């Protein structure tokens, strides 16, 4: 009832290595508590610095990843229209896209051959990066590049919600 | 003292058996919450590394951003006030190799007579911006305090078109 609980306090209290009375085993208790009280309060004050540092770290990712208008304007995203698509012989991954920006016709290469059929591409309004650097592929020049979104399993080209005249430049204005 | 110091345990936690039994609970609780702090004290060890890596990255990012700016000394060749505007000055500037044209908004703070001839620091790479009829290839550095506008000039004399460099 009482002595067992005081004896229990003896178990939780660290090794005394000293007399086993009743008051002594109770004295250490208020000592133990007071110390633990001090520790947690010092640790609790420390945690506030960690959170203050937590946000501070995040806020530094924003700063380092910030885009800016002018940097963005250097990237020219425009809606295109597919004219034809043919599978490349000797490759089960590449498709040669013929695109229409209204005025300029472009030749792009895409890896969606497994995920996309030429028949379903013709007529589709896909978004591309026109400015993007040509990378010679299979002895063929890929003028501009195609935007994609991949989970690894699922491949997806990008499309405007409504239909729009081919060639429209994507803006972030208002 | 036994009862009085037990009573002290009453002031500790925010009937003799009740608070005694309420003490072991406070103990067991504290014996857990402290065991966590030792992990959170090692958590904040990794967050110390994070701040370290990001700053050095920002530092490198900061230095890289500076070298993008090609600060070059130019020499005013002409200065004529723009017509219909009381704030603009079209300035022809020799850099020693090619004479660029630059508009400056320092009309109210300067006379063309006092200006012409002085070797001033400008921003070279700055994109050419057309300002009502003139194609300014770069822009000039001017300090403003609200009371005084001041163009920027090297302390000693140096060859025109010199590349203003910071140390590193």
């Amino acid at each position: 009832n009482i002595n067992d609980r005081i004896k229990e306090l003896g178990t939780l209290i660290p090794k005394s290595n000293d007399r086993w009375n009743k008051g002594t085993i109770l004295k250490a208790s208020v000592d133990y508590i007071r110390k633990l009280q001090r520790e947690q309060q010092r640790a609790k004050e420390l945690e506030n610095r960690q959170k203050k540092l937590e946000h501070a770290n995040r806020h530094l990712l924003l700063r380092i990843q910030e885009l800016g208008i002018e940097d963005f304007l250097k990237v020219d995203l425009r809606v295109a229209k597919v004219l034809s698509a043919e599978r490349v012989e000797g490759s089960e991954k590449l498709l040669k896209l013929t695109l229409s920006l209204g005025d300029e016709e472009r030749t792009v290469v895409a890896g969606i051959a497994k995920y996309y059929t030429p028949e379903e591409l013709v007529g589709k309004k896909i978004v591309i990066v026109a400015n993007l650097k040509p990378r010679k592929i299979f002895g063929i020049e890929s003028q501009g590049m195609i935007l994609a979104a991949s989970d690894g399993e699922n491949l997806s080209v990008i499309v405007p919600d409504r239909d729009v005249k081919e060639g429209a430049k994507l803006s972030a204005a208002l």
